[PDB]
Formats: C-alpha cells, structure tokens, sequence
C-alpha cells in the first residue's frame, strides 16, 4: 500500500518529511511531494500550501498521479472544543464547510451542491486512529466535527457563526474540506489527525504563531503511530 | 494550440459541448471532459461541478493531463455593476476570493496566504473577447473584477459585504478565483467571459432558474466568438 499524508505548511510537514526514507521530491504546480518510505511503509507527503484551493489542486495532484490508497491530513488546527488544550490532538469524525451557503437551493449549510452536506472519515482509517491513540496514553484528544473555510478564525463574532450553524464543530481550519471532498470525488478513504495551535480568538494569531511546532509535533507523533500501523494492517495491505 | 474551456453546470456547457467535432468524453473524479475540435481547433471543455474546490480539482486535472495552452471559464454570473441585464456579458480584468480573509496575518481582505491578492486575467485573452465583442453588437457588456465565494449571493447583507471590500467587483460566482488561482500556480493563462443571470438579491433564486439558459447562451456565443479568432490569430503557440 502507498499512504498520502497532507499539510499545508513548511512547517507542518518537516518532521515527517526528515523520516522518508529514498526520499525523491517532485514540485509541480506550487505543491511539493516527497515519496520514498517511512519506517518500511511507501509514502507520499504533499506540501500543499494554505487554503481550500490549493489544498484541493494539491489533492488532485496527489491522487491523479501517486494513487495513494488512502490519505491522512496533518497539521495545526483553531479549537472550538472545550476540553481541548492548546498541543491537543483534533480527529475527523466528519468534515463541512462551515463558509459554503448554498440554502437558496434547499441545501443544507455548509453544504455544496452537487456534495454531500458532510465528508465522513473512513472507517478502517478511524479504527487505525484510534489504535495509535491507544499507543500514546498520555495524550488527549478529541474527535469530532472539523470545519474549514478560506479564513483565520480569530473573532467572536466569526466564532458565534460557525458554532451557531455547525454546534458540534470541534476545531476549525482552511484545508480539510477541501482535501475531503477531493477524495470525495476520487473515492478515496482520508481522516484527518491535526492539533491544536490556538482556540480562535483575537489572541490566535500570536498563539498559532507561538505553537505551531507544538500542533506539529503532537499532529506529527500521531500520523507516524498511524503509519507503523498501516504497515501491519491486513485489510488495508 | 488547445484551447481549454471551464464551466461548472450542464446546461452551462452543453452549447459548446454540441459543437464539438470527433468529442472523446472522459469522466474522472467527478468531472466531465470533452476532447475534440471546434472549427478545426483542438478544444478540451470541462464540466467542473459547482464551487471552489471542484473548480480546482477540475482545473488541476485539465492542466495537467491536457495541457491547454489558455483557459476560458464560460457560465453564469451574479451581476453587480449597475448597468448589467440578464443575458449581458462579464469579461474579467481580474479576479479576487471574496469570501478569503486572512488579514491576521498582513494580508488584504480576499487574498489567500502564499498568493497574490489578485488574479490577472492575460493581456492577449482579454483583446481577444474584446475583438469578439466587437463582432457582437448587440451584446452588452462590461469588463472588470470579477468576485468569486463558496455562496450564491441573493441577500442585501452579503451583497453589501461585498461591495464594502471590493467596490469595483462587476459580477459574482463561485467558481473562477479556484480555476484563476489554480492557472496561476500552473502559469497557464486565463480568461472568464460569463453573462449574467440575476443581481445577487433575493430574487435571485428565480432569476437564476429563469435566466441561465440565457446566460448560458450569451456567455457561449462570446466564447465560440474568440475559440474562431484564436484559430486564426496565432496570439499563442
Ligand atoms: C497562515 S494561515 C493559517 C494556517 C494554519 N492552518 C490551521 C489553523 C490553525 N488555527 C486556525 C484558525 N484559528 N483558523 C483557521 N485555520 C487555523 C490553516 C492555515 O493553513
Ligand atoms: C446552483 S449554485 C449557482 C451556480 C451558478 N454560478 C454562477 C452564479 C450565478 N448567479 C450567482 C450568484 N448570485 N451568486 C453566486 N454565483 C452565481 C455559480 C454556481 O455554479
């Protein structure tokens, strides 16, 4: 099996990308994919860079070209959960636009047309998260409803909108909506495993700035457990 | 050359698409493409779905599978600048996101972190709606920025929002910033010529239902209008 991971950032993408193994880097497009293996397991890791489009462009990319059997977002992501901290683990059970408004034709919000109105994680990929949770017993995390829109959440008032139309959302971020749809559209099996930077609030932008090693470096421990996983998984090989 | 021609619904491609000699359709990821000639000049037109990220998946697959030489994005549009009627044309000059806000961060309202804050539309595209203009009279239209969000517009609210961070926005939809940020990180010139539709109000929603087909139509015969002059022209190799 081939295993895509997704980050947007240079940053996000640094401590898995130092593990490929026969490392060969590709650029095409503004996106970078680095394939090779991680402790035994081929990989893809695609540098997408920031935001639904490119997220979506590198997406396609991605899976048009490597066809990887399944894909795995890292990164940093804005709590809205209560009980997460900054450095938490953040888990997909589903992903949704929170900034798509076609209700004029009966969708529903954050629903595109011609999509479901929610991209749910696979699965068996689920299963394998929560096993390698199981492997890191003395991290928190919290698995929930993810929402991406084209936008650094760090206001109240931007706050209130996204909890008053999506009330479960767990975190939020610019990317994984996109990333799911795309494999939405190429069905493909994806989950996304990010962590915590800041909680979305006119203190984020020195937080997320503050932290984003941490988000990476919890988002990143969690992806490479998942990685030693899928190694051994039957099913999946 | 080929020529590449993006729009996101049926009835928003099936001019074109009936014009097609020798078409070869493929579907892939949820996207149609047609291959073939139009009066002796290879063309691939592409159903891209609606929104943003199926606009770029599309665009990604198109470019780098095809490889047009150009890209056209045909369809309807949200009319904004005053003198606009249904059926009247929109040429773009430019184009924005203008649902992007990552201000936090230095940036200016609708431009993506990691890219410029506009899109240009190419020099050469634009003369030739222009020359294609001129051979239809009876066409009103107007060229400028054209705006684009994962929303149909149809309330006083988001219209004004609007309006208040891009006061010379000419028309909206919710597909040409994705295929102009995705040619720009491929640098594969660009070009939207669509009609309109509605005016981003609420009547909007019967506007639409009403008038695409107009639209659809208007917004086509511009553009088989400059595939004609692009055959003869020898602007690109
Ligand atoms: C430099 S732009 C921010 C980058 C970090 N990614 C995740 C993220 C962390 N905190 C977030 C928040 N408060 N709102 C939205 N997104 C995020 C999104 C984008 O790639
Ligand atoms: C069924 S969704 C609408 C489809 C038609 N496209 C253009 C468009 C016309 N009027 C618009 C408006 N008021 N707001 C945003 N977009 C548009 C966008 C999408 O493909």
């Amino acid at each position: 099996m081939k295993i895509g991971i997704i980050g947007a950032m240079q940053q996000e993408v640094a401590i898995l990308k130092d593990l490929i193994e026969d490392v060969q880097e590709v650029n095409q497009a503004g996106c970078t994919f680095y394939s090779g293996q991680i402790q035994g397991v081929d990989v893809v890791l695609l540098q997408s860079g920031i935001g639904k489009v490119s997220a979506a462009l590198g997406t396609a990319l991605l899976i048009s070209q490597y066809a990887p059997d399944v894909v795995i977002n890292t990164g940093s992501a804005g709590g809205f959960d209560a009980s997460l901290n900054v450095g938490d683990v953040v888990i997909s059970s589903e992903v949704r636009h929170h900034d798509a408004d076609v209700t004029a034709f009966g969708y529903e919000i954050g629903q595109m047309a011609g999509q479901p109105a929610a991209f749910k994680a696979d699965e068996k990929l689920m299963t394998v998260a929560e096993q390698a949770l199981a492997q890191l017993p003395n991290t928190h995390a919290v698995r929930g409803l993810i929402c991406t829109g084209d936008a650094f959440v760090c206001t109240a008032e931007r706050q209130q909108f996204i909890r008053q139309h999506f009330p479960s959302v767990v975190a939020v971020e610019m990317e994984a909506s996109a990333i799911a749809q795309t494999c939405h559209q190429f069905k493909v099996p994806f989950v996304v495993v990010r962590a915590i930077s800041d909680v979305a609030d006119k203190e984020s932008p020195l937080s997320f700035e503050e932290f984003l090693p941490l988000a990476a470096k919890s988002s990143s421990a969690m992806v490479l457990k998942m990685v030693e996983l899928l190694k051994e998984n039957l099913y999946f090989q």
